[PDB]
């Protein structure tokens, strides 16, 4: 195992256990798998306020720090802020609730999960008559300002952001009498969307991409389109996976581990779980990188299409 320094001086493991499961799995999943998860050696658990499992992954984390498993400081347990909570007096209470829920004191990193910005209220998708998603204008720079008190009041040890392109990234970083840095874009990040552009925007600023979907997503019918390729199916996958006696699950997480890429990876298989942490125990040739680096084709499993004339739309942009 392996953890990265942050700009802010913490460390993150370089490897993190996804969490998410569409509302039909029931929650007790979200326990179980995340006691797996740390019983195989994931130290780093990714949630979010819309995953509504914060709950029950905090008391996974408590059963395994009661075990003797592991102490707190052990585990690196990121949290999100939804895109309802955007308005800069919201912050702190919707982090406060992620706490409460979690039976936790801190998390390791807060997120704003999405630029964004949707109608303030206790609904997730909130919509008006028409049906329409109802947007709202923030400046994403005072939920910033919040969230850097968020970290002061040491409720967050760090501070970082999801979805974000190089433009809104630099709204962060050329902020007026800024704080602290994001240390992290939480992004969709895979051999069909490698990112190639804004990781090295990304390393020229000191922050910490962190790729989700790196599996190729779940592919659920209500947000991935199915004729979207398998990315584990990719037959360069495929065949790195038989030069190397791994799957194509590994070769696709190794690839962003030695690109400096921090990797999700979600799985409620017990031994798929296990097997993802076997992305220490090889490496990929430089050759091999440059096969998986010629897969791109700019393929965004989570598009956002009924969003694409939100204002914060990350893809209008070129990256
Ligand atoms: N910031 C954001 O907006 C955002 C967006 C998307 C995702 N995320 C985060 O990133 C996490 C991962 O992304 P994701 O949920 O889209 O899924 P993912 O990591 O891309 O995984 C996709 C699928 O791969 C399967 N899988 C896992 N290990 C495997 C293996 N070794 N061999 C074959 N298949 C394997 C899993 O199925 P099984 O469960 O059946 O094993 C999973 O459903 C999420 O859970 C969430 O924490 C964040
Ligand atoms: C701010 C944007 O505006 C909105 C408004 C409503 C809305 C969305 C976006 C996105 C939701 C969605 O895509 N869900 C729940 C599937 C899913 C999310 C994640 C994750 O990890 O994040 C994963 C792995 O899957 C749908 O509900």
């Amino acid at each position: 195992h392996q953890c990265v320094k942050l700009n802010d001086g913490h460390f993150m493991p370089v490897l993190g256990f996804g969490t998410y499961a569409p509302p039909e799995v029931p929650r007790s999943k979200a326990l179980e798998v995340t006691k797996l998860a740390i019983e195989a050696g994931f130290r780093h658990i990714d949630s979010a306020h819309l995953y509504n499992n914060e709950e029950q992954v905090g008391l996974a984390i408590r059963s395994k720090i009661a075990d003797g498993s592991v102490k707190r400081e052990d585990i690196f347990y990121t949290s999100k802020l939804w895109s309802t909570f955007h308005r800069p007096e919201l912050v702190r209470p919707a982090l406060e609730n992620s706490l409460k829920k979690a039976q936790l004191d801190y998390v390791d990193l807060y997120l704003i999960h999405s630029p964004m910005s949707l109608k303030p209220g206790e609904e997730l998708s909130p919509t008006d008559e028409n049906g329409k998603v109802i947007f709202d204008i923030v400046d994403l720079c005072t939920t910033w300002e919040a969230m850097e008190k968020c970290k002061d009041a040491g409720l967050a040890k760090s501070i970082g952001v999801s979805n974000f392109n190089r433009r809104q990234l630099e709204m962060i970083l050329n902020k007026p009498g800024l704080k602290y840095k994001p240390v992290c874009n939480q992004v969709e990040c895979h051999p069909y969307f490698n990112r190639s552009k804004l990781l090295d925007f990304c390393k020229s600023k000191d922050i910490v991409l962190v790729a989700y979907s790196a599996l190729g997503s779940q592919r659920d019918k209500r947000w991935v389109d199915p004729n979207s390729p398998v990315l584990l199916e990719d037959p360069v996958l495929c065949a790195l996976a038989k030069k190397h006696k791994r799957t194509p699950a590994l070769i696709a997480l190794r690839y962003q581990l030695q690109r400096g890429v921090v990797v999700l990876a979600k799985s409620y298989n017990e031994q798929r779980i296990r097997q993802n942490v076997q992305v220490f125990e090889f490496q990929l040739t430089a050759e091999d990188m440059k096969a998986i680096d010629g897969l791109d084709r700019n393929l965004h499993y989570f598009n956002s299409d009924s969003f694409a004339s939100h204002p914060n739309y990350p893809y209008s942009d070129e990256y």
